[PDB]
């Protein structure tokens, strides 16, 4: 009965590190460096979570893709905690396409363990 978390993080060496923490805990973990295919992945590949930057690689941004996430009728369910310099969280909560959670970098990794638990509940 898997729970399945894509992470959506053009900082390797971070996602390396947060996919272990939460593999630890007995979560399937996904990764990408690409928001430009995000979207279509997440359609796919049907996570439960997605944990997702804002400073993305080749011009790609976090808050940008959640509003395109939240704003799809059928991806909108899908919980999405954000990532980043938490100077940004308290304006893009009042955004219609806000994301479920936000978590300020740097990220603890096992705070964000606790997190994805708190949303999806916990591997048993
Ligand atoms: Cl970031």
């Amino acid at each position: 009965m898997s729970k399945k978390i894509l992470i959506v993080e053009s900082d390797t060496a971070l996602s390396a590190t947060l996919r272990s923490a939460l593999e630890g805990r007995g979560f399937t973990v996904d990764e990408t460096t690409d928001g430009k295919g995000s979207v279509e992945q997440i359609r796919r590949d049907r996570p439960d979570l997605v944990v997702l930057a804002v400073d993305l690689s080749a011009g790609q941004n976090g808050y940008l893709i959640c509003g395109k996430l939240k704003k799809d009728d059928d991806l909108k369910n899908v919980p999405i905690v954000i990532i980043g310099n938490p100077d940004g969280f308290a304006q893009h909560r009042k955004l219609k396409a806000h994301a479920d959670e936000y978590v300020a970098k740097p990220v603890d990794a096992d705070q964000l363990v606790e997190r994805a638990g708190a949303l999806i509940g916990f591997p048993e």
